[PDB]
């Protein structure tokens, strides 16, 4: 197999990015091409599809001789990456053998070897879906709304109308409603083709947003009785996309 | 029943204030008048009386049509209020029905409904007591002294003399003494009619001071073999008062 | 027995210093002389020798009438010292009786009495050893390397050569190597008489470095199949020295 070397400036930031996907994933196949790094995986229950796209442009050095796929234990990967410091340079290197060499370069050079595994590749595509509502909002609003809703229920209803986006949860001894309009600082964009209603499991939503930053811009696309697509951008050009099955 | 709307700027600060009283209280009757909000309660053991007085002046909007009392599960109340952000506006609103509508207004509008309960009203008054000692001290000194004393004992002796205030705890394998004079930065005022000695349970004192700030000014009034009155001010005009039975 | 009074400006810093030695020690004899305070102890397994030397020069007041030794329960000592604030003045005073009076002077005067104990004095000396390698490195590199290695193994190999210092750990499903050269910011000095290799137990190393600061300069001296000497300086003139038996 052909070697590669991939270098990312800011090892802690890369660890943070991986930790977001790791919240739902135990293991994943990483497709390494000359265009960038991609990872498409499902959580163990098959409710959430994760797609992480890291173009060559976000890496300070990118040397990929031929496209290849590697399998990674995501919890082992995250344990090693968590050792990286904020100003470390991260080097991901594969030689001829079946392990990933992970180097942090900073005040010292620290090199871990991570055994590569084989990950069953389900044929996963990200199909186009007839979403009728798009919402762009601040991470902090999304994160707090999911925490708010968890105080009352295990499911969160998403309601998009022309002028307002509402997330509402109801339980026996409580009720919570989070409302956004374009007058609100938390709502950056709202495009609604038609009144759209769908509900989503809070346990999955919590794991999806756990690593998202309070100042991150999160795009939500959904439809009535349809999955929720949730994405935010990494270093402008990278993209993390979640696709979440509705609660029906 | 008549509706009301009460608005407080700084929702996290209001949550912090409630959490102080919640440390000893499971449930409480809130008396809502045109003059302000008051709450008088005892801890489950009847050792501590809590009195919280929030005048209309500390609220940015105060619309109370007729005086009424509402009962609140304090742990449920604190769980909701803990969701408020530091720059959220807090709205407490009662309509015709038997629930409190709690709204945080900031980057988004988030509305919780809290069921109102019935709280048995003991006839609680705050009687005047012939205290012989008044002490004003920095919260940090009070908080640290109670923590210091807990290393050695379950009771803390308070000793006030003309020129010095001493808090002393004694155990078998330790002893601790905290001493203040007006030369000390921690002691803001000391008024002693006569030498005054009393002891107080550390477990109650710890719960009383847990939420007090290190820079808060705490007034202590006590007497020999008499209860301890402990108060500090909220937004200059609000007042939290504890009355603690002596250890005899 | 003769009284003494020893005063240290910055009580939290003194607590931090004691906590470093306390990580391996349950009890210790402190030798109090006119020259300073010294403490030599072994951990319960006799794998680590600790030597703490605090010259009179680091104390703001130092009144020792005659040399004497006192025994101290280190966990009780650390519990009291942890109550000191960063800007507290610390007073250690012994009167005629068999207890240490520990005073924090700041916003208030707080005085603890700590019973002195008798500590069996093993005849402990710090012998000169024919070390062949000296390494000066930043605490953060040492601390992170030990944490890195603990991800893969229970022992850490130290390898010093003319131009590079390597710490390497190997396990079944992982491997880690931390490498320093004088080009690296983490390596302040490297003096190697000959190629030097030795291994050390990570559990002991972790407890030795737990309290060391990320910006502290740590000197390591070791030899092949020889103990590791690890020291760093306290207020320029104080010294904490660990001597760690090799893993053979």
């Amino acid at each position: 197999h052909m070697p590669f070397e991939i270098v990312f400036d800011g090892a802690k930031e890369f660890a943070d990015l991986i930790a977001t996907a790791s919240n739902l994933i135990d293991e994943a196949a990483f497709k390494i091409t000359e265009e960038g790094v991609s990872m498409r995986a499902m959580d163990p229950s098959r409710v959430v599809l994760i797609d992480l796209n890291l173009p060559e442009s976000i890496f300070s050095k990118y040397e990929v001789e031929e496209p290849e796929t590697i399998g990674i234990n995501m919890d082992h990967f995250k344990k090693i990456l968590k050792r990286g410091k904020s100003k470390d340079t991260l080097i991901l290197r594969k030689g001829d053998e079946n392990f990933l060499e992970i180097t942090f370069e900073g005040t010292a050079k620290r090199t871990f070897r991570l055994p590569l595994i084989d990950v069953e590749e389900l044929e996963l595509e990200l199909p186009e879906l007839p979403f009728t509502a798009k919402v762009v909002l601040l991470g902090e609003v999304l994160k707090e709304a999911i925490k708010d809703a968890s105080l009352v229920s295990d499911s969160l209803k998403f309601i998009a109308k022309e002028d307002e986006f509402t997330m509402k949860a109801e339980g026996e001894t409580n009720e919570v409603e989070i409302k956004l309009t374009l007058e609100d600082e938390g709502l950056l964009d709202l495009e609604v083709e038609e009144e759209t209603r769908s509900a989503y499991g809070i346990s999955y939503l919590a794991d999806m947003v756990k690593g998202i930053g309070k100042a991150d811009e999160v795009t939500l696309r959904f439809g009535t009785e349809m999955p929720l697509q949730m994405d935010y951008f990494i270093r402008d050009e990278g993209k993390l996309t979640f696709l979440l099955a509705p609660r029906v």
